[PDB]
């Protein structure tokens, strides 16, 4: 009776807290008129600022979240996504969109400790189906976002900047509601790690997948950064509604939802081999990352759209299978830090990357040739996998 009055407020803040509807138009919003920046500025300097924050930013929101009782960080999460609308908003120069990245990654350093929260408050008894219908809220929540965004412009034909506030209404709405959930009662963050990460290191199968996520996912997330500024350097916004950024977005989250139920349905009976299914999947990713690079003409930006849906869509396939594979190892005490360390190696690998492809002080190439670099970062990795497959087959072989 009353246990339902909080598993649906849980519930209810999750969608209510994932509404952004201009997220996905931030890319367009920052090149449109009434602001005068160049692309050159926008993939040299802003894009590069929110990567070094988020280096710089994950260890001590990780760090703290634990201290706190998980409510202060979220409601930090949500009151720092205002702070990044509002010097959107009243952005007026290089520097304050800096700032603006820079308060963009804290926000995207809490967004996992939401689940953390989640499996801390929730009873163990309930908590399976009860996280079952979190994740399926917040989902919703981020599908409906998008399309809430993208609608109101394609047909009701509204300007950027009310787009803005009306963002900035309902990012308020989130905060507000993000007061009166109840705090954690008690999670409070020693030979027991050392022997279980020196058991946990033995495991081949761990170091696979998590050479996996090092590198791919840093390849995978780079390519989502800049790939919203290549979108408006194939084809300058004739009119703000022919713009479908959000429809592409809404397209990809629908996609990656439909691919990733059906990857728990063979979790099992595909690891009998995993290393080609990696090349597989990495070889697919490579050519669509490759026709993204090639693809100039204006009447082929539906096919630019279809090109990235389908890109990150084949990615988030992959996700569920490599979680699937890491978690079993250890009891869920542990799987935190290995997560935790793993992202922050696919965090220091794109740090590096990124520093030496995109900003100033380096190579600092445009959008086009810095795609064709990640084509071909992309096929040596698929070559690499299957190298692997190939010797694993030879010891198969005889």
């Amino acid at each position: 009776r009353s246990w339902r009055h909080l598993v649906c407020y849980l519930c209810f803040y999750g969608f209510m807290a994932q509404i952004r509807p201009g997220e996905s138009f931030i890319t367009p919003y920052l090149l449109g008129p009434d602001k005068n920046f160049t692309r050159e500025q926008v993939t040299n300097e802003i894009t590069p600022v929110l990567s070094y924050s988020y280096l710089a930013v994950l260890v001590p929101v990780f760090l703290l979240t634990d201290y706190l009782r998980y409510t202060p960080v979220l409601l930090l999460q949500g009151l720092s996504f205002v702070s990044v609308w509002l010097l959107l908003l009243l952005g007026h120069s290089v520097a304050h969109m800096q700032l603006m990245e820079l308060f963009y990654s804290v926000t995207m350093a809490a967004r996992i400790a939401y689940s953390s929260y989640i499996f801390s408050l929730v009873r163990p008894a309930r908590y399976q189906r009860v996280a079952g219908y979190s994740r399926a809220a917040v989902l919703l929540g981020v599908f409906t976002s998008s399309v809430l965004g993208q609608l109101l412009v394609t047909v009701g034909r509204v300007s950027f900047s009310t787009l803005n506030y009306i963002s900035l209404a309902f990012l308020t709405f989130s905060v507000v509601l993000a007061l009166f959930l109840k705090r954690p009662k008690r999670s409070l963050f020693l030979a027991r790690m050392l022997r279980e990460l020196g058991d946990s290191l033995r495991r081949p199968q761990l170091r696979l997948w998590s050479l996996w996520w090092v590198f791919n996912s840093a390849g995978y997330y780079l390519v989502v950064y800049y790939v919203h500024i290549l979108w408006n350097e194939v084809d300058p916004t004739t009119n703000s509604a022919r713009v479908y950024n959000g429809a592409a977005d809404a397209a990809s989250t629908l996609l990656g939802a439909i691919t990733s139920f059906a990857a728990g349905f063979v979790k099992i009976r595909w690891a009998r081999w995993s290393k080609l299914l990696i090349a597989g999947v990495t070889a697919t990713q490579a050519g669509l990352v490759f026709l993204l690079a090639h693809t100039r003409h204006p009447s082929s930006i539906w096919l630019c759209y279809a090109a990235f849906v389908l890109f990150r869509g084949s990615y988030q396939f992959l996700v569920p299978i490599a979680t699937f594979q890491i978690a079993s190892s250890l009891s869920k005490e542990l799987c935190a830090l290995v997560f935790g360390v793993n992202t922050f190696f696919a965090t220091i690998v794109k740090t590096i990357i990124t520093f030496i492809v995109s900003d100033v002080r380096g190579l600092g190439l445009p959008v086009r040739k810095q795609f064709q670099l990640y084509s071909v970062y992309f096929l040596i990795l698929s070559i690499i996998y299957f190298l692997g497959a190939m010797l694993d087959g030879l010891r198969h072989c005889q």
